[PDB]
């Protein structure tokens, strides 16, 4: 109810490889906040192109990870932990604002997502927060996403 | 004013599977740039976004816009110079005012329209839209920095 | 008469990285089909064909025409029937008169134009060309047999 | 200069993963013929999509393999094992005729290419032959290739 | 006594890129198994092991032997039962006495020879060699456990 | 001298994607021991097949990661951080012994390799140790390698 592992994440989020960017959830408060993280390793395909000989986890993917964290929070806050309801849902990005990248994320980093709900109404959730590595803010972002039934 | 994939490759450091611009159709130094990327089902990203429902990631649309803006920045600074380019990389600094209006899917020709908002040194702030068949599919503003590897 | 990736996924058994048709623009039962696949640098195939010079494989151009031709033969007899589609398998027996005239590269919209040359029972012979912006880049003739999966 | 292993093939053909479809060359006679093969294993990305639950090596890739074999033959017939010149040349299909797929190719099969030189004048090479598995013809084809400049 | 990839897929839980057994050529319940995996350049592993010098990772050879053992272990206890197989996975418990004598490269037919040293319930202990053209390229002993998925 | 990041590992080991299984080196004592680690994330191709709906880092890859760490230890003991000499060397692993798996490794785990030189005779190096996640031993292993000219 407050801590979830990759198996639980796979039953809630529709995202899959190579776009499931959340490995574990450490803190979860319904309608309120979520703390999760994704391990960053060299053994990830994106590193073949970003950049050759200089592995830098793409900033936009950090945003994606925060969004997915927000989505997990949004879903469980809505229907609780229900894989059956979740398997036919998808998530759409509506907006992204105030994104600032301060420190590059590289292989070996534990990218921690901290997101708080700024406002939600039905299926539309607007979250905002930071991504941290070893306690330091590596990025900050604000985004609004919509959960939608697969049509 | 047409730059093809082999030209883009000589300027941008990005490579597979993060090189998201296939061709440059228009270029005007310190002003604007129009480019595009073809979207096909035969892209690994679609295996997971989403299964049975291919939607080109909104964040990758923004990445493509950033890269387009990057090409504009590189050439505006040093002209088409492969030698200088090979020592640089690019970092995302900020992203703002992005809105997605229509989902981009396999079969779409994703066209990037970026104009220079402000710039100085290696720091470039551009903004514009992403379009499919003449309709705005997304809006975005972003600031990136060019740097030595 | 226009089918999108979602529809194609329901008729063809092909999946990544071998589903080479992104969208169907037109189709006349027992007569012809026009379909296409977008070519983008963001495709795994370009890693090896070739390094520093991306050229869409000619055999894959032919594979794309085949898939289009199969979609044609299938829908002509059964229409858009996902259920029946799973009970059937369209495989190719022969390929002839293949000619490559122009290389296909990232940024190109590879259009498949096939017409039914002849058909008898489950044996369907299709032929046509592959076009990029109105010009013929390849041509070929193929014969397929439709069988129970 | 009748047997060549992957290290030698890599020095002659420009093809790389996932389009280098020749693993070894067992017989080679200048201007006359070549015998080579490609091992087929389930551990190949193509099988993820061709097809799910039913691994079948794409017929067009069988043709591609015959062509690469033919190209190696054409090049070495003209310049011998010359890696430096190989990287300045490239072979392209001009045409493909009389392709017949007789038996499906699947993981565990050793796809053996048998190409014979039907006609050659300068950079223009016409070859034809078969693809075999355990002595049986699984496919046949003819093709005309062009040895062109890389730049 | 022989099983093809279609059969293996139905028994072992491994999938791409970790199903490293292609065909079973010999099987004696609770005693031994001979199988093999074709090695080809067209495998992703080779992109990193190593550039311009493809060598099939020694640890993957052991993995292949384990998988063969797992196939032996399961068919010995349930025969060819796809329904009960999909409810299990295999867990590596120990590895011992492995020696790598000859490098394995593209074009090689990696043959697995395993015999059960001991077995008790879901716990199976096998040992043997990996052969290429009749020569031992590797040796190993390992203990695995079949567990409820 | 004691801390190496991915850029440094890339200049010493020949391994590349998808077989470079060491992300960072936290500590190194020439001729004695090495502590390093590889983050485990779901966004790795191997998890597509090991296993579907049940991601478990392959036990053999933990052993491979340990071997890589040993090789970096051996190499750096001999010539220190030297990319140029690194390109002319290779270390093949001859044997692997006494490996035991105690706890499965999964996405979200920080797989920490702990290797120590058990014996160094000529071109032969024997290393051994454990793989740990959050202080617990998840795997043990002994391995022998040989240093040779590329
Ligand atoms: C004569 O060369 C051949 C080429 C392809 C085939 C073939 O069987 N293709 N596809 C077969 C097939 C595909 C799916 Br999907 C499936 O589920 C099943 Br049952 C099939 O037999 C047979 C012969
Ligand atoms: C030309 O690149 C090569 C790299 C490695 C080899 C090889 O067969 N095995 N291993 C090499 C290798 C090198 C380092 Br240094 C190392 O730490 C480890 Br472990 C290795 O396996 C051969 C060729
Ligand atoms: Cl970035
Ligand atoms: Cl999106
Ligand atoms: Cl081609
Ligand atoms: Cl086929
Ligand atoms: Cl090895
Ligand atoms: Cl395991």
């Amino acid at each position: 109810q407050s801590q979830f592992f990759i198996e639980h994440i796979l039953q809630i989020l529709p995202h899959r490889y190579p776009m499931l960017l959340v490995d574990r959830i450490t803190e979860l408060q319904a309608n309120q906040k979520i703390v999760a993280y994704k391990n960053i390793t060299f053994n990830e395909d994106v590193f073949n192109g970003h950049f050759p000989n200089k592995p830098i986890f793409p900033g936009v993917l950090i945003v994606e990870g925060m969004a997915q964290s927000g989505g997990f929070l949004a879903f469980t806050s809505l229907w609780g932990f229900d894989p059956e309801i979740a398997k036919t849902k998808i998530v759409y990005f509506m907006t992204i604002d105030k994104v600032k990248f301060r420190i590059p994320v590289t292989p070996g980093d534990r990218l921690e997502y901290h997101l708080e709900v700024l406002k939600h109404k039905g299926m539309i959730w607007q979250v905002g927060g930071t991504a941290q590595v070893d306690g330091k803010v590596v990025a900050e972002a604000e985004l609004k996403a919509m959960i939608a039934e697969r049509e």
